[PDB]
């Protein structure tokens, strides 16, 4: 069905050089809840977007990649500093990899009791990452919306492909409501998300970290529930 399972995660391929990574944590009350991110191929290199839950499932992605790509992880971006996004910090360092955040997410990571990445990304007044700070991102097009989900959220278009990645800020167009919002910000929510639209307006194939990929309905869906919010 496209997802191959390994240990305790799934991976299915997106495009040529991109796959998805889920990982599931329980919640008490919701289940195992998957969490997505990916991993894109940039030539002789591999960029990863966000962690699993947890130090061993980010080992795990690793692994994954060793066994089905066989090339060195340059570096990782993780999207902003909830336990989905960057719990698995730790083993990205224990394996030597170069990590990125929104400077904001590396302010909040240790109250979150996440572990903050080794730099820290700056964005511009229209969004856009400056791109000083944002070195050998490749195809990587990382884009800060406005706060929504969370203050620090940020969003990564891959060039080359059809694909952005909106991380916990897009719901799938089916969706019954916007997930946790407890970090949320309800007055730009519905900004933020078109936003991000505008930002990758050519981007057909949507991911997203707790729905499977989708058409852009995903981003009109989204911003029309946080139309509510307000
Ligand atoms: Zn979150
Ligand atoms: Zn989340």
């Amino acid at each position: 069905p496209g997802d191959q399972r390994f240990g305790d995660l799934v991976f299915r391929q997106l495009a040529p050089n991109v796959w998805q990574h889920t990982s599931y944590l329980d919640m008490p009350g919701f289940g195992a809840v998957a969490s997505n991110g990916l991993i894109v191929r940039d030539g002789g290199r591999v960029l990863v977007v966000d962690t699993a839950w947890t130090d061993d499932q980010t080992a795990q992605i690793l692994n994954w990649i060793k066994q089905e790509i066989n090339l060195p992880v340059a570096l990782a971006v993780v999207t902003h500093a909830h336990q989905d996004k960057m719990g698995g910090m730790d083993a990205l360092h224990a394996a030597g990899i170069a990590t990125y955040a929104n400077a904001l997410s590396n302010q909040l990571a240790p109250q979150e009791g996440l572990v903050a990445a080794q730099h820290s990304l700056t964005f511009a007044a229209n969004g856009w990452v400056e791109p000083a700070t944002a070195p050998n991102f490749g195809p990587l097009k990382v884009f800060y919306p406005g706060p929504g989900h969370t203050s620090d959220n940020i969003t990564v278009g891959i060039d080359g492909t059809d694909i952005a990645f909106g991380g916990c800020l897009i719901k799938d167009s089916k969706a019954k409501s916007l997930g946790n919002l407890g970090d949320a910000d309800t007055e730009h929510y519905a900004a933020s998300a078109r936003a991000f639209g505008a930002a990758f307006p050519k981007a057909s194939m949507i991911v997203m970290s707790h729905s499977a990929p989708d058409s852009r309905a995903a981003i009109t869906h989204t911003a029309r529930m946080a139309d509510k919010l307000r």
